[PDB]
């Protein structure tokens, strides 16, 4: 698009506009928006921001490391900042591309059973990995690989949410920074303890989250859902790596997550290499499992 | 019932952002009708919630009766649009000087002088002994939650509160779940060394190890010594006190009711004219 400026915070007055009529109180809240100068759709997350976090905010977009298009990242437009009078909170808009069918933690929950036919999950897995490749070549960590960040499009393609992730725009807000978020789609590198005392991210780290994600796929719910978020912590280091509960599932599945989840990161496979594993690799009902997705996306869109 | 719950429109308006209870965000909300100030803490219920958020309202309305604990109001319902979560807003008392890490962070030097320090931490002391005795633990104590009112009183917000973990500095050992503690504990004691560490805040303009990662300070908390304050300038009894709050195993920390007894914080002399010193700085804080 022309008027993208990815390294500036701007008014966005005949650039993108709300669609959806957006009430008082927002905090990250997901709208249906539009590019004013083309018409296409977008994705607009509005947030309430003091006058201080504004300055801060102009500082984190310097900071936005840049890289080009992809047909597995939701394309991030830029941040920009609707006007209140002094007093009253100004608004941070976040725009990205706009998917219409919702997340893949929304799919599985619309699915009987709460549970996706291995195909589908081979697929998205493939889609998840092909966004990430993208990511890591241009040295960024997505940092939140998780169902709930994985998208589908009306022509059910895959996206990655990409809210300006080379910075992490969207948690640093309200303050949920100083804040450890949810644990349960983290690797084990990412969480201090006795060996690891610099919790450091690698690329790998998104690895062992798309891994999670699969058994969120093939299960409805991460490993460790519904434990209290510190024994999660406590417990990702220690545990074996996670595997699948149900026998069901095909040896090469049971084979990609063995690859996903190797618990010290130094060992555990590459983006590249986890796609040349047979269960990503070789997909030839790939053309059907793209109209059976499509379908689902119709037939729930009622 | 949660059905009773009414639209705010026509009775509350948000202003601006003062604070975050995470879940959702804090809003100094103006009565349309008389123009009275609010604090609103805004959420989107998933329903889902239902018991959750009807547990928080019954023990905001059981236990807000203590003059160390902002008073709840009320709660309403936006009805949001389809595709959206209708979001509860839970009408508390707003406390007008703000947070004490606000008053710290606006004070010449990140500093507040001994006397405020032994001033607030035992109202803090008084609010957690209500709490206490009524069976409730607050496990958020912070400078981000105990605010001032306009005549400085002292107010407790957020308590008896989730999937995610919020910040840890303020966090006791027991909380942190490590070889020796798997089950990571919350007793009424884990409220004193949160309190401890709001005083060196006080102190000091931010908790110990604020530099750090979240997941660094999460880490170090059981292993490092317990925190100390840096500079030497500051008397013996509040070092005791800091020594009182912060012992790591929770077992052999004090009780509310014994760091009530702590010299610190029973010999107050200067009580009246602190409330006066702090009313001063509030009300000159008008800019
Ligand atoms: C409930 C839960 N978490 C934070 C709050 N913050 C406030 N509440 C009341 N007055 N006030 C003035 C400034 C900030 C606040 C309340």
């Amino acid at each position: 698009l022309v008027d993208i400026d990815l390294s500036s915070l701007r008014d966005p007055a005949g650039i993108f506009e709300l669609v959806e009529v957006v009430g008082n109180g927002t905090y990250g809240q997901v709208y249906k928006g539009r590019h004013v100068k083309t018409g296409q759709l977008a994705a607009i997350k509005v947030m309430d921001v003091t006058e201080d976090e504004e300055e801060e905010i102009k500082l984190e977009i310097n900071m936005l490391k840049k890289y080009s298009h992809h047909r597995n990242i939701a394309t991030y437009y830029g941040a920009f900042i609707k006007k209140s009078p002094p007093g009253h909170d100004d608004q941070l808009w976040l725009v990205m591309e706009f998917c219409g069918a919702g997340s893949i933690t929304d799919l599985v929950k619309n699915t009987k059973g709460n549970t996706l036919k291995e195909d589908w999950i081979a697929y998205i897995s493939r889609e998840i990995l092909r966004g990430l490749a993208h990511l890591h070549i241009h040295h960024v960590i997505h940092r939140d690989i998780k169902g709930q960040n994985v998208l589908l499009t009306e022509n059910a393609e895959v996206k990655l949410v990409d809210f300006g992730v080379s910075a992490q725009l969207d948690r640093t807000v309200g303050r949920r920074n100083t804040f450890i978020g949810t644990p349960y789609w983290m690797a084990p590198e990412v969480i201090a303890c006795d060996e690891n005392p610099d919790a450091t991210y690698d690329y790998r780290s998104d690895l062992w989250s798309c891994g999670i994600t699969a058994i969120e796929m093939a299960e409805g719910a991460p490993p460790l859902c519904d434990m209290h978020p510190m024994r999660a912590l406590f417990l990702i280091p220690r545990n074996p790596p996670p595997r699948l509960k149900s026998k069901k599932w095909s040896k090469k599945f049971f084979s990609f997550i063995e690859g996903c989840l190797v618990k010290n990161y130094m060992q555990r496979p590459s983006t590249e290499q986890l796609l040349k594993h047979p269960f990503i690799r070789d997909q030839p009902n790939e053309r059907q499992v793209r109209i059976q997705l499509k379908d689902h996306i119709d037939r729930t869109r009622k």
